[PDB]
Formats: C-alpha cells, sequence, structure tokens
C-alpha cells in the first residue's frame, strides 16, 4: 500500500517494519496528514551542529506528540541538566503555544535494534490544550561533531518506533497517527569538505 510504502523510501524509521506490522490494521488517512521532518545541515569537524525538528500541514491540527529521535552514538546532545538526562532545546514556532514540553537522553536500557546500530536516542514530548499545535519548527538542538570527523562524512538522523509514540490530535483519531508516523523524514548532518 502507498503509506508503509511511503516509510520504506523514505528510511527514516529504523525499525519500520515493526512501526508497518502496528499499523496493519489501520488505513490509510484519506489524504493529508502532518509531515514531520528533521533538517539537512552541514557542519565541521568538532563543531555544535544545530538540528531541528519541524512539522508542516499541522497547525491547529495536534494535540500531544511522544517521538523518538535517533542518531549515531558518537554524537553527543548538548545538555541541560546531565543528571536528569534533560536535553537542551530551543522550542520553536510549533510549540508556542504547548503548555508542557520535556526532552530527554534515554540513556540505558536501549532496545537491541539501537544498542546494536550504535544509535543515542531522545525522546520528545509536548503537550497542548486541545488541537492547538502548531507548525514550522518544533524544536533545535546541538550534538558535538566529533573533533576527528572526516570530511563528507554523513550522520543519519531518524527515528525509533515505540508502540506508546504519538503524534495526535485531540480526538485521538488512529489515521491520523498513522499518517504523521509514515510520512515523517529524517535527515543529515554532513561534514564539510576539506578547504
Ligand atoms: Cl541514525
Ligand atoms: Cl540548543
Amino acid at each position: 500500500g502507498s503509506s508503509s510504502v511511503t516509510a520504506d523510501l523514505n528510511n527514516a524509521v529504523i525499525n519500520v517494519d515493526e512501526m508497518n506490522e502496528a499499523f496493519k490494521d489501520v488505513p490509510d488517512l484519506e489524504g493529508e496528514g502532518a509531515h514531520i521532518t528533521l533538517s539537512n545541515t552541514t557542519a565541521k569537524p568538532g563543531e555544535m551542529a544545530e538540528v531541528t525538528m519541524s512539522v508542516s500541514n499541522a497547525d491547529m491540527q495536534w494535540n500531544m506528540c511522544g517521538i523518538h529521535i535517533i542518531y549515531p552514538d558518537i554524537l553527543k546532545p548538548e545538555m541541560k541538566d546531565p543528571e536528569e538526562r534533560t536535553v537542551a532545546f530551543q522550542k520553536g514556532d510549533a510549540l508556542e503555544a504547548a503548555t508542557g514540553i520535556v526532552c530527554m537522553e534515554w540513556q540505558e536500557g536501549l532496545p537491541p535494534v539501537l544498542t546494536e546500530n550504535k544509535k543515542g536516542c531522545l525522546f520528545l514530548t509536548a503537550m497542548f490544550s486541545g488541537n492547538q499545535g502548531g507548525e514550522g519548527d518544533m524544536a533545535t538542538f546541538r550534538f558535538k561533531v566529533p573533533d576527528n570527523a572526516e570530511p563528507g562524512a554523513v550522520y543519519n538522523l531518524g527515528y525509533y518506533y515505540m508502540n506508546t509514540d504519538l503524534f495526535i490530535n485531540e480526538q485521538n483519531i488512529p489515521t491520523y497517527q498513522k499518517y504523521a508516523f509514515t510520512h515523517m523524514e529524517g535527515g543529515t548532518i554532513t561534514v564539510e569538505l576539506e578547504h
């Protein structure tokens, strides 16, 4: 079908098959649909590189999210309180109206698909009063690009799907959630070439 082949071609969700399985009994939304995306940027070796998650076609259409962002574990996210595993972030316009936002680094008890592929993970949850979710930039993070990073190196940024993760409206419409998760796009940090 369209939307689960859509998710295979975006290669954004590491456990996409598991996800498609989870959604197998939910028909496709007809038609569109929130578009969640990560950024594609260039950085120098050793740089604190900015990464931004954003969403389009969602203004006033959603109520909360709980999303797992993944990245190569050699990248280290900038931290607010290491002791609490809070990740520093700049909130964008899409989250302007949020009643609460939390963002944490998943450090311990990561699932095999992530550990075995040397992926790190953070979890972003935001809640709104009714359907006041916005659009545009959601959150901007920073990652330490290793000092010794090779020019041209590409760090893929994506998602991990957990059964309880969310991108939903107040009414909890299953097709809405399916669209969002099956159409999400990953991102990249590319290390600049030598001068
Ligand atoms: Cl990754
Ligand atoms: Cl930041």
